[PDB]
């Protein structure tokens, strides 16, 4: 059994996305998951958007986890410097069905009065208590507190290319991001037990979110465009 | 414990290299690990280069494994497409002072009549009875038959870009192959534990090989030039 799906770009209504909150495609096709009024990010936001329909990264009948890899494009520009730009986005795995959680440093995917399961690779780009220096790649499972991370320079409004690769039999879920203008690239890996932490069935998408209103600064905040994404997984049965 | 090195360059004659049959340096600077003579690949050739120092990947002592990352820029030009290029070229970890192995699809860093333990990361070109489609990216563990492999389109003459690292507390291996001028992406990653593999100290360097006369074909063959390379490793303790 194998999935997969491509989008060279985003389109308006497109019925293979599930967009929530702020979420929306702009008219140049490209998937904006915070909010932006005329060519401005604003604070207080949060968006994601989910692929319409479910995957199954394991089965139970026969114990076998899937195996996948995701590539995508995303740009985020930062046109305020000053205090700080927030929060970041992420890609993220949860069970079917979920709504937006609390924005901010839980990029819209952590809900606390009701928490679902997850596995998420942020581009955290605001350090909460719980961040290392920022930006920095992050692999979550469960919390926003990452298991690894690795430390990035953004390419202030340039694009990126980011490839995620889960191998069933190692477990290892390796990612990838690349700024071609720049040339650099930064590469981060760590073991996941999707069985072990997801059901069956779930939901792949993005997430992100700019500055909660609580820190008291408009200006902490940045666009999180998604330019372009393919996805494929393989269940043996 | 932490030792470093980097090449942005070669120099004819470098002090800290020691280069193995038919490895040599151009007049341009770049490391040529086979054979070209005239601007024109040659077959039958196999050559290797070893950091001049051994580096200690692990302590007996403490018991502690090496963490390291290297970064290196490669370049393949196959000038005659038929009947089939060859063989391709590894980065290597082994035991010191060792001897230059069998050429053909062994890279030069096998050998059947004395094997040596040894951990490479190669860029096969050329597709032995024990190989998947080529070109792809292998994992070697003591021997050519890859634990694991990913296939990948060559950019014939341009620059290839590779990081590859590994992560002692997670023992994954994972390597990154990018083709900047047609912005691809390639990537791999295996579990691999150097402690039961190699010995505390080992040197680390490249080593290629052309087509083998076995083969009675003098096309198969094509250049395995290392523009720069820079390496990292960090012992705790
Ligand atoms: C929030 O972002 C604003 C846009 O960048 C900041 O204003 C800009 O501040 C620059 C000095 O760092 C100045 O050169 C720009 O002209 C100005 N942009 C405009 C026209 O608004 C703003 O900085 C604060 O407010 C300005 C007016 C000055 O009083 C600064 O000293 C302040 O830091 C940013 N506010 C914060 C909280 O940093
Ligand atoms: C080895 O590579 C050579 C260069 O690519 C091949 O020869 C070239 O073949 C071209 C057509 O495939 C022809 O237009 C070129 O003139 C020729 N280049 C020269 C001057 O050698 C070669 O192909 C075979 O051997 C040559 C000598 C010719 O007889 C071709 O017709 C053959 O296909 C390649 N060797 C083999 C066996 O593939
Ligand atoms: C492939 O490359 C070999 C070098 O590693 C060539 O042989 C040379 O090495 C042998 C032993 O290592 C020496 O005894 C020879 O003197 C070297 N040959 C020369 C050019 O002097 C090898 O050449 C072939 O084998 C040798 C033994 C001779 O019979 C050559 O005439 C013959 O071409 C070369 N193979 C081919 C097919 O070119
Ligand atoms: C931050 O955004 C939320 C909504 O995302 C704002 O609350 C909404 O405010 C509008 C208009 O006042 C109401 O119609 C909605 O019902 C509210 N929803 C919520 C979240 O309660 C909130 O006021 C914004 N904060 C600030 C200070 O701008
Ligand atoms: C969850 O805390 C928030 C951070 O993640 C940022 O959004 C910051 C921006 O000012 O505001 C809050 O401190
Ligand atoms: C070990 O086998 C050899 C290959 O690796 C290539 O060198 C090929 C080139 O023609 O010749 C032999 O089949
Ligand atoms: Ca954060
Ligand atoms: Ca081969
Ligand atoms: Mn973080
Ligand atoms: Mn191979």
């Amino acid at each position: 059994k194998t999935i997969s799906f491509n989008f060279n770009q985003f389109h308006q209504n497109e019925e293979q996305l599930k967009l929530q909150r702020d979420a929306r495609i702009s008219s140049n096709s490209v998937l904006e998951l915070t909010k932006v009024v005329n060519g401005v990010p604003t604070w207080n936001s949060t968006g994601r958007a989910l692929y319409a329909k479910p995957v199954q990264v394991w089965d139970s009948t026969t114990g076998n986890v899937a195996s996948f890899e995701t590539r995508f494009s995303f740009s985020i520009r930062q046109p305020f410097p000053r205090p700080h730009p927030a929060d970041g986005l992420v890609f993220f795995i949860a069970p079917p069905n979920t709504q937006t959680g609390e924005g901010g440093g839980y990029f819209g995917i952590y809900n606390p009065l009701s928490p679902y399961p997850f596995v998420a690779v942020e581009f955290d780009t605001f350090r909460n208590t719980w961040d290392p220096q920022i930006p920095h790649i992050g692999i979550d499972v469960n919390s926003v507190i990452s298991t690894k991370t690795v430390p990035f320079t953004l390419d202030n409004g340039g694009i990126a290319n980011v490839v995620i690769k889960y191998d069933a039999s190692t477990k290892i879920l390796h990612v990838v991001l690349v700024f071609p203008s720049l040339g650099t690239i930064y590469t981060i890996a760590d073991i996941v037990d999707l069985k072990q932490v997801l059901p069956e069935s779930v939901n792949v998408g993005f997430s992100a979110a700019t500055g909660d209103p609580s820190g008291k600064q408009r200006n902490a905040t940045e666009t999180h465009d998604i330019l372009s994404w393919s996805f494929s997984a393989s269940l043996p049965g």
